[PDB]
């Protein structure tokens, strides 16, 4: 069972809110909105992004990426978790960020840049 042939089936819809009324807990999660199509897209996307800010990515399980950040030394490098998956409540593929180690501070600095690529929600601290 192996994808020899390709597929690229792209959505554009104009159906949503623009609004700043969200809810979130006060937990050590950060969340995410943004699909590019199907679940496997994510991986394939999410991991561009990374490479692309010098980032590495050790692949654990099928939906499973182990991102990190490297930039000189510990002071600078995160690691943490990105799990991809879908909720009916939500409707949209629903991307959490696990700090495994590493820092708050560059942790979220550096969150906040993947969703840009990944034209991801973008929540921030206020």
């Amino acid at each position: 069972m192996k994808d020899h042939l390709i597929h690229n089936v792209h959505k554009e819809e104009h159906a949503h809110a623009h609004n700043k009324d969200y809810d979130i807990p006060t937990t050590e999660n950060l969340y995410f909105q943004g699909s590019s199509g199907s679940s496997g897209d994510m991986m394939r996307e999410i991991r561009k992004v990374l490479g692309a800010n010098n980032c590495d990515y050790e692949q654990r399980e099928r939906f499973l990426l182990f991102c990190v950040h490297g930039d000189g030394h510990a002071e600078n490098l995160v690691q943490w978790e990105m799990e991809v998956c879908k909720l009916p409540r939500l409707s949209l593929n629903g991307v959490r960020f696990k700090r495994i180690s590493g820092t708050s501070i560059a942790f979220k600095n550096i969150a906040s840049k993947i969703a840009n690529e990944l034209k991801l929600s973008g929540p921030s601290s206020g």
